[PDB]
């Protein structure tokens, strides 16, 4: 049955609640972003109104074959009305098309649902600055002080330099980058760009990125693997057997793979700086795990909340265990008491 944290009180609204059939008393279904845990249950046969971003809308039409008359895409940073309730979509700095949702209830309460997000100081100059928030439905994915990671910028700087070095030293080396859902595109595109190559991929994944409105995307991506020296594969294939397999398929066009697994966090971040990362190697294959997160770090999260000073916080992630819930409520109390709200 739909959990309480996916229901917006005093509205007929749900957020990311498509896996519970017809939810009792839901007149409108919100979808923050196109990841499987959140869209789980959508299909062509869905006949309720879905509200989402333009990009998330394109992917619902094309990838899931949802009928067009049920997709209500909304522009960002714009006051819209839905079943007589004022709403706004803000950029979540997650994956493409991903949004946070502000709800202005008729009684005067104001609710921010972050969806999935990576908190940034640039959010403190959106429509969020203008007014108070009573409730915050917070993506608490890395809600613990051990979760630290570098900026997306430094991680990219690392990947670029690394990849440029390897391929200048060996022109017959192939770069491979792992993917399983939309998001993390800057990794593979920045590497392609610095190498003067396009990114080769499967047709299904080429179709997916074509939905997103990237600038000059046709310039960046392709389905001709032969003409490319940056390949994308499923994340599952990023291991020594998978990569040896794929190397075989390229027919003596390459003799070496360098490969990246963009993960969220790894316990190597507790001990090791980004400059100090090294790969796993077996034969002519090297695999780098890099900490490119699309979620808030502990510190970014804490700052975001202390800036916003919400009256109540409802966690949306890691809620399934009593020790987790409890550890989060402790940090929430620290953040409140430190900041004096
Ligand atoms: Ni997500």
């Amino acid at each position: 049955t739909c959990p309480f944290y996916k229901k917006i009180p005093g509205t007929g609204f749900t957020v990311d609640a498509f896996q519970y059939g017809v939810v009792e008393g839901c007149t409108a279904y919100f979808l923050t972003h196109f990841h499987s845990d959140h869209y789980a249950g959508l299909s062509k046969h869905f006949t309720f109104p879905v509200y989402c971003s333009e990009i998330t809308g394109n992917l619902l039409k094309n990838k899931l074959h949802v009928q067009e008359q049920y997709i209500h895409p909304l522009p960002l940073d714009t006051e819209c009305i839905v079943n007589g309730v004022k709403v706004v979509l803000l950029d979540a700095n997650h994956c493409p098309g991903a949004v946070m949702i502000l709800f202005y209830l008729p009684n005067g309460t104001v609710i921010l649902h972050t969806g999935d997000f990576r908190a940034d100081p640039s959010m403190e100059r959106s429509l969020l600055a203008d007014q108070k928030v009573h409730m915050l439905y917070l993506d608490t994915t890395y809600c613990s002080p051990e979760y630290t990671f570098p900026s997306q910028q430094e991680v990219i700087r690392f990947a670029i330099n690394t990849a440029f070095e390897a391929v200048t030293l060996n022109p017959h080396a192939l770069v491979v980058c792992g993917t399983y859902s939309i998001g993390k595109e800057k990794v593979f595109l920045a590497i392609a760009d610095v190498l003067g190559s396009k990114v080769g991929m499967s047709q299904e994944k080429y179709k997916t990125l074509q939905c997103l409105n990237i600038p000059e995307i046709n310039s960046l991506i392709t389905t001709d693997m032969c003409s490319s020296l940056v390949h994308l594969l499923p994340m599952m294939q990023i291991n020594f057997k998978g990569l040896q397999s794929h190397l075989k398929k390229c027919g003596g066009k390459y003799n070496q793979i360098l490969a990246f697994r963009p993960t969220g966090w790894t316990h190597s971040n507790k001990f090791t700086r980004i400059a100090d990362v090294i790969p796993q190697t077996k034969g002519n294959i090297s695999i780098y795990g890099i900490p490119y997160s699309e979620h808030s770090s502990y510190l970014e999260m804490k700052r975001f909340v202390q800036w916003l000073k919400p009256q109540k916080i409802i966690p949306t992630v890691n809620v399934g265990t009593w020790k987790s819930r409890s550890t989060m409520e402790k940090y929430f109390r620290e953040w409140k008491l430190e900041a004096g709200y």
